[PDB]
């Protein structure tokens, strides 16, 4: 809108760095293409957390709705393509994953999934701090509207109707190896592919890991039987702690995989800190 100047596009829709005209409040703004739509999203402004992105203000008008959020710099996306030659440090990616963690028992405990979590535009600033943001939340409100799949829990590729929290943690356990050893986990390039692709490295499930499974929408009982790999090849040379810890977010079973509640309590975080990373603005 004419209520704000240099509109500049950074990335449900486009999202823009903006300055508010009137108070020089350089915000992010997001152009998305209902009552109840409207009322759930504005509960989010009065919610708080510090992983979570603020979300200042909500605007329908015309065919459009605007979601104006805080501005941050850098997302952990753009910070791992910068620290691919020398790795994240580990303390760093165990204060990420830790206050990811804090941000999703966050959302879970108000009963929100995420539903989309990938290192674009979780945002991260000078301070240490990482937050969770771009939340995949249309459909899952009355909102009226190429895909990387490649952080998508199995139970939404099987095509289950009903997402529970436990997918946002398979997400992050995607990230979590991706930040260790500087390698997309699962980098598939279609729904099948990106199914497949799970399977070869932890194995085809099966009625004995996940009951229920050969009951979910496109499972198909033609699925080639892959034999779970050796899970020390996954994430070399993280350390039984982490190994520990992930592994328990990459359980195909939604009800054995771990909430973000018990994962904060894991021994992995022990020694846990807040280290400050080293950006280029
Ligand atoms: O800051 C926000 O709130 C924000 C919100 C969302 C959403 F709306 F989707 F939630 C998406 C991205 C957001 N910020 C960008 C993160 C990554 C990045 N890289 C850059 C490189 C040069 C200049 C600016 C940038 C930015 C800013
Ligand atoms: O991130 C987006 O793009 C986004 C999009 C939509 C829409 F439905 F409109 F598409 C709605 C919300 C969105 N994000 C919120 C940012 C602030 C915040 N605080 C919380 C506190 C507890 C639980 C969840 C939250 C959220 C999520």
């Amino acid at each position: 809108m004419e209520n704000f100047q240099k509109v500049e596009k950074i990335g449900y829709g486009v999202v823009y760095k903006a300055r508010n005209k009137l108070t020089g409040e350089v915000v992010a703004l997001k152009k998305i293409r209902p009552s109840t739509a409207i009322r759930e999203i504005s509960l989010l402004k009065e919610l708080n957390h510090p992983n979570i992105v603020k979300l200042l203000d909500v605007i329908h008008t015309e065919n459009k709705l605007y979601l104006v959020f805080e501005f941050l710099h850098q997302d952990l996306k753009k910070f791992m393509d910068a620290s691919a030659l020398t790795g994240i440090p580990l303390p760093l990616i165990k204060s990420y994953l830790f206050q990811l963690l804090q941000g999703l028992a966050f959302c879970h405990s108000h009963r929100v999934l995420h539903r989309d979590l990938k290192p674009q535009n979780l945002l991260i600033n000078t301070e240490g701090a990482i937050k969770l943001a771009d939340f995949g939340l249309a459909r899952a409100f009355g909102v009226p509207v190429v895909v990387t799949l490649w952080y998508r829990a199995p139970e939404i590729l099987l095509g289950c109707k009903y997402y529970s929290t436990a997918v946002d943690i398979w997400s992050l356990g995607c990230i979590f190896a991706e930040m260790v050893t500087r390698r997309a986990l699962f980098p598939g390039d279609s729904e099948i592919d990106q199914l497949f692709r799970i399977f070869r490295t932890l194995g085809t499930p099966d009625e004995v890991v996940w009951p229920g499974v050969t009951s979910m929408p496109d499972y198909k009982p033609s699925f080639p039987k892959w034999a779970r790999q050796d899970f020390s090849k996954v994430v070399p040379p993280l350390d039984e702690d982490g190994r520990s810890l992930l592994s328990q977010m990459l359980h195909y079973d939604p009800n054995k995989r771990i909430s973000a509640k018990a994962a904060l309590a894991h021994p992995f975080f022990q020694d846990v800190t807040k280290p400050v990373p080293h950006l280029r603005l």
